[PDB]
């Protein structure tokens, strides 16, 4: 018949920092496609309630609590979503915080809890998970990182950006060490994504983000988890150690005289 | 998995062998209609008949990407055959080799002219008809080779792979509120008829300075661009996926070997 | 006594296109550290008036009237500065035009207008000058790309950021081959530099532009001639195939509200 | 052919040895002066000694740059010794090595602390000096390893560089007000005294893969600063500079082999 990509169906992901926003976007687009998903996070109540809102994927979505900044926690979640599964096939390493501070105003504290859950988590599921990937045979790593760090730059979000850049310079060598246990390492780019905290400023403000932006509007969680899930298909398996920005042409515009100007 | 492609219209120019014609076996794998593009009537011919079993129907226009008149008559030609336009792969591409002191005024034309006017010829004779389809799609076939890597012999051939991109970055801004997007692939080394021609001790010593440990297959250039064809991609634009299986990413062979 | 870099008086260069703009400043730049400089254009009044203006500077800036679009003129370009100077040291492939068309109106004689005194321009004048460059013993080209093409769109502008990108494909293999004849080859990418042309708006409007940039200003032409001087340096005969951008930071800020939220 | 930088205030961390000594020396030559520091008083006492005939004034200051009460002690004491402070070269790094599989948090922590949070602490607590001196430089020292390139066995030290420029794209914007640039300077193989212990074998086959046909020198990295320094680099912020040789560009130790 009709063949596009490789289905997916039965395989088993983790999404940490999967209850909102992004995360939960990743988990619920790899769950329709009939992939088992395990989500991580801190507040058991906001897990039971994705776990809830989530119940009618083919795939099924469940909840670990776990904090990504410590080993442990990622060995266990590992070892639960196997538990629950049968094994490991793909890892989304979302979890991410974006507080904000002024560089003359950011602690120790600040900057270590932001590289902790954006950086360290990232190192520490992938860390925990690599047995059973390799195990795979056909292991998956998508990291979401961000335009913000690698790209540009946003005042109060230094420490943010550097821990979106770390992810990618941890990951071009990462896909060299895990190409012989034949698991690929990307990472998904997003720009300016709709989600359930942004809904809590006007809908002055959102346009004003929109018409900075080629495509005319803020990207969906969706867009994120479509890009993440061909990353985790057979057929994406010879790329690695690369990014794919997925921001409706943000990035290109010098200025807002240039998206002026059409 | 995704929005299915059946039913869709697309060309791919120089669809008859390498890249080009994988890209055409993976979309009309999808069940998408493919017009690919050539200049030689026979391996337009061949291709076709090898292809005749697919779910989408490939069929082939002869034509030369230089020429914009071409271009024009492609798009029409398509339009006719399938009804409409909603893919435009602007794949076609030449890798004549020459040091820098050796290239003619015609060397740099001849490769310019396919590699890069080609492109922007293709997509402005199909911009009216992808505007159209309301999802219109463009996925340009670059190289490592330019944009990120340097390789004697080819510093034309890198000019017009980063000439693609330099285009698509603004394209995307034109094209944006048409809901056409514009990205590109950009593969690394890939396993076509010409580089089986080559002998084993070649193509080991060059599968073993890549991390992933082979040569890529056209069908992951066209999986890649199967990808930005879908409505799950609207959101990318002005954008470029590498898929090389890490080629660009050691800094030498010490790094390879360091594994 | 103080040492920064080596001096470079007494050296030899051709800027392509330097009768105005950016080039202009490149070649008054590399003048007033005492290098002898020619500068190429098609009208010979504009060249004549720059040769005049800069009478007064170290090095010697003349002019020769030549096409960088014909391979001939740029071995006449090369000759004739090695006639007047005794030999050629530095190339700085400048020339640029900057003509604005929608894609569904380029023509193809825009395009090739636009690539061929941007990019074919380029590649002559290097050409043309490989033989003495090689025989200098420390031969410097600096090309003159722009952000707009390699990181950033403006419509109107699709075939003029393909023809900078270019110049920076080229270099990244020309680099390789040059290596062996110890001659480097990089690129500034200029972002928004006041020149003579832009005047010609009102201070509203390069205001607008001002604002958009982290630096709080449109850059000068000695901005970029400065760039270029320290490519020419003995000290920066380890960079090849490289760029640096210089444009206030341009290209940082996702969006204008990045820059108002500062 | 720049304004002379002499007279101006410098810091170096990590000055003791290697590129830091490079950039230390290079800027002394230039008649600035130069505060180095290092965990290590032998080593920075013996640097001290061995630049004495600078024209510059070289001094030291033992400081731990993953200590920001290290780094408000270093620009306290800077600006006691020379009036004020003019320049920042934020180059402390360390190179340890360890598989995925092997690194600790204390592993990850030890490298992310001296190359990431030492480059962040000695820029916060250089800010208010920085910003009086009307022309305040940055200039940081990344690698190629992270931002561009992999190599296995650093894939935490590939971070850290990597992070050190996603901050100074942010923290470019927030100094710009107070007339601060900030840059990188992203070092391929540099010869230091460490690499002189490889062996010649070793060197050798580093330096085949460049090419520029050598590895660079510790001089290299420091006039790349040097650069970044001038009042003529005011335009010039949240960029870098790669100082490699060429060693990025090649796909392959093919593409070497091919010239
Ligand atoms: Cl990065
Ligand atoms: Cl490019
Ligand atoms: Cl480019
Ligand atoms: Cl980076």
């Amino acid at each position: 018949g009709s063949h596009m990509f490789t289905s997916l169906e039965g395989r088993s992901a983790i999404v940490t920092g999967g209850s909102k926003g992004i995360g939960r976007g990743i988990a619920e687009t790899f769950a329709n496609a009939g992939v088992d998903v395990v989500i991580t996070g801190r507040n058991q109540d906001d897990l039971d309630r994705t776990v809830a809102d989530l119940s009618g994927t083919r795939g099924k979505v469940t909840a670990v609590r776990a904090d990504v900044t410590d080993p442990e926690d990622a060995r266990r979640t590992v070892a639960e979503t196997v538990s629950r599964h049968g094994g490991l096939d793909i890892v989304c390493a979302n979890a991410g915080i974006f507080p904000s501070g002024r560089l003359e105003d950011l602690t120790p504290d600040d900057i270590e809890q932001v590289l902790g859950v954006n950086f360290k988590g990232t190192v520490y599921i992938v860390q925990a998970a690599l047995q059973a990937l390799t195990a795979s045979g056909h292991g998956r790593v998508v990291v979401t990182s961000s335009i913000t760090g690698p790209i540009t730059g946003y005042p109060g979000w230094s420490h943010y950006g550097a821990s979106k850049a770390a992810q990618l310079g941890f990951l071009r060598t990462a896909a060299m060490e895990l190409a012989p246990k034949k698991i690929t390492i990307n990472a998904v780019l997003p720009g300016n994504i709709m989600t359930e905290g942004l809904d809590e400023m006007g809908q002055d403000y959102l346009d004003q983000m929109a018409s900075a932006i080629p495509a005319g509007r803020l990207g969906s969680v969706a867009d994120i988890g479509n890009a993440a899930l061909f990353f985790a298909t057979d057929e994406a398996a010879y790329v690695t150690g690369q990014t794919l920005v997925v921001d409706g042409g943000q990035v290109l515009p010098e200025s807002h005289l240039a998206i002026a100007e059409l």
